[PDB]
């Protein structure tokens, strides 16, 4: 039969074959094995109703990621430091620096990631204790590791649509190419997962159309959530339907989009949803990681977007991380550290493979 | 289902005329590259096939393996690591008195004195039946995993067939195993830190059942861990079983499924292993691998063997055991071992994941 929901729609994370049982029993103890409950808002709602509800399931998540990420810390010690930078529009950026202790201007430099965090571009935070654990951990392999507390379209960093935290991203990426010797770094790479990985995609393409493409030396996208079309449901994309509501509900996504672009005018801009970028988008960008999750609905059009990237002559690997579902890898270090290590070691070595 | 539409299954399975060259999966520099070689087409249905005699497999296993080991000559020796590495030849005996040829690379000034490095036992490719650990294609690639600072063993153990044949299991797997002990009990000579068994297709194969026999025999808390790579397990070439549909959807890219069911009968010309779970460890059971240190298992997106390697990583997850499961896009069986000039990221990417596991296990 076929996998997930399109062989048994009443399959769940809890059920399905494919899952990691260890990510399986965890889920199980945290209420998120089982289908996704239909959310109160769709993609048929009011822009309001949409940031009221985001902004509602911010601080729930907020606490899954603590729980996920506070428990323990990297056997390497690291170093935190803030800093503020201000965009193009005069807003101020708040940076948080990881890097080796003892790290300094006068060390040997280290290759740095920017990272952009997810939450679908309108919720959570670079603060939140699983993107510290991971940008630590990034870290303590040898790296330093740039934070950006970007602008989101709706919650405690609210309300600001499309283009807003892009630009934050965009700005961040821009000081760092400018402040190599005094962070003592070697090369530049962009990573982040799931809305991360949509602005870490887009913050490449923005470059190449700002002219600043040569600052950036390569991308490691997590399961980028790039196509905007969680009502639309399109024919292209299996995957929605075959994991449709493993651990997120595609009427709760199509809510989400709303926030980012009330009007719908951007549906189809790349550098608001990159799964419609156009060969000529992707021309001469540097190399890329695209990196999905098995038993995520977002899954085949990351798979998607690594072929496009391929076609339009961009080096690019392409990876499944089997037996996850959306993000696992990012988060669930107590329950499958050997998949969430193998992930933070596979970008350390990319970035380290740009220098 | 994954990369496909709800239109159309995947590969042959939706398009029964379906190629390498055709099928939208393939990353484009590959497909290009082997449409320039002439590979990009449906492969040649075989001259022998599950219904062949023994006798007929082995003489065609022996004229197949000098095809190959061309193809392996034109993808792997046109360069060098990046690192610079030296190679040293040493001969060991194995338990039933044969010599066990060792190939050694390491980085230049590496020494028994230096700070120790991981160490990656190879065990190549070849259904487990041919070509050999000389073979261009895997110098270098244990040279690119050495230039990353390992030391790595690659063993040449017996075959089926070829040019070092005819020895049918576990001539192979005893190699193998004996060639993992001698690492084990030279670690201080040969300046390592940890054991890790590696390989791919019969490899992956080999490096997997190595592992099981090194649990049966008592001395499994040497190897450290396992990253195989499109293993080769199941048998079941000829069967085709529904629960492995890759078999069909990827049949005929680069290898059809009469060749593989040919290669079967050298490896266990009786047919009395065929469940045996040290000759097709798809075989096993959940109490054959309780207890086996960290596993990776890596297959490949386009390859008929897909399935059963990641039905091996689902059932060593049932059984306790730490494993990582990846599949590397656009690429048909084996290819980020081999193609280093044409989808070099690739290539490289998987060096890069072996070394920072071996790493990992230190």
């Amino acid at each position: 039969q076929l996998p997930g929901r399109l062989g048994d729609p009443s399959m769940s994370l809890g059920t399905d074959p494919r899952t990691d049982p260890r990510l399986a029993a965890a889920l199980t103890q945290l209420g998120l094995a089982d289908q996704a409950a239909e959310p109160p808002v769709n993609a048929n709602s009011e822009v309001a109703d949409c940031i009221a509800y985001s902004t509602a399931a911010e601080q729930a998540w907020q606490t899954l990621g603590a729980m996920l990420g506070s428990q323990g810390e990297p056997s390497n010690p690291v170093d935190v430091r803030e800093e503020t930078i201000k965009g193009r529009g005069g807003n101020e950026i708040k940076l948080y620096i990881h890097s080796p202790t003892g790290h300094t201007s006068d060390s040997d430099p280290l290759p740095c990631v920017v990272h952009t965090h997810g939450g679908g571009m309108v919720i959570l935070t670079a603060a939140d204790a699983n993107y510290s654990r991971w940008r630590s951990e990034l870290a303590a392999t040898g790296l330093v590791v740039v934070g950006v507390e970007f602008r989101n379209a709706a919650g405690a960093l609210g309300n600001h649509p499309f283009p807003a935290g892009l630009h934050d991203c965009a700005d961040a990426a821009k000081w760092v190419a400018s402040n190599r010797e005094a962070l003592g770094i070697s090369t530049l790479i962009m990573s982040g997962e799931s809305g991360g990985g949509n602005l870490s995609l887009a913050t490449t393409m923005l470059a190449k159309k700002e002219g600043w493409l040569e600052e950036i030396a390569g991308v490691y996208a997590q399961c980028p959530y790039i196509s905007g079309l969680y009502a639309s449901k399109p024919e292209e994309l299996p995957s929605l339907l075959e994991n449709d509501a493993y651990f997120l509900d595609m009427k709760t996504m199509g809510a989400m989009v709303k926030p980012y672009d009330p009007t719908g005018e951007n549906a189809s801009n790349p550098l608001a949803w990159p799964y419609h970028a156009s060969l000529e988008d992707l021309a001469g960008l540097p190399p890329h990681v695209i990196s999905v999750n098995e038993l995520d609905p977002l899954r085949d059009e990351g798979l998607a977007h690594y072929r496009k990237l391929l076609k339009a002559g961009v080096s690019t690997v392409g990876r499944t991380v089997h037996g996850t579902c959306h993000a696992a890898d990012c988060s669930f270090v107590d329950v499958i550290p050997d998949v969430y290590f193998a992930t933070v070691r596979d970008i350390s070595a990319f970035a380290y493979s740009r220098a």
